[PDB]
């Protein structure tokens, strides 16, 4: 299991523009396009994000383009923020992985936000970190993938994702 696989497993593909968990308009694997709430701003989003007229639509190959970008960004986001660059040196791959899942969702600021958690993980009190990071909107709005996360910190393994 990787990054690109986990990921896959949370966020799912869709290839017509859709609405997030927290109604915003989104298409391809969890790729944000707007949190206004017109689809026309989506759907002009859309064509710039691909550099052609796609009326909503985007193939699978497209889809793949904008996930590739979007992990890069995320990977580059954690390396550039002083808060966040500290926790992930510290952490082994498996784990690296969970806060790469946070970052991706929530964006660099959100997860930035989780003071507490994070000096919990750098410590490695993984039971402790495990228990307040359930402690947020984050797990409470959306309780299994939060799980499947948090599982991950917890282990340090796969096994989460292994079921799915």
């Amino acid at each position: 299991m990787n990054i690109f696989e986990m990921l896959r497993i949370d966020e799912g593909l869709r290839l017509k523009i859709y609405k997030d968990t927290e109604g915003y308009y989104t298409i391809g694997i969890g790729h944000l396009l707007t949190k206004s709430p017109s689809l026309n701003a989506a759907k002009s989003e859309l064509d710039k994000a691909i550099g052609r007229n796609c009326n909503g639509v985007i193939t699978k190959d497209e889809a793949e383009k904008l996930f590739n970008q979007d992990v890069d960004a995320a990977v580059r986001g954690i390396l550039r923020n002083a808060k966040l660059k500290p926790v992930y040196d510290s952490l082994d791959a498996v784990r690296r992985c969970a806060l790469i899942n946070m970052v991706f969702q929530m964006g660099e600021t959100g997860v930035a936000g989780f003071t507490n958690s994070l000096r919990m993980l750098q410590q490695k009190r993984w039971d402790e970190a495990a228990v307040n990071l359930a402690k947020s909107r984050w797990y409470n709005q959306t309780p299994n993938r939060a799980k499947r996360v948090i599982t991950t910190f917890r282990t340090g393994e796969w096994d989460a994702y292994k079921n799915l």
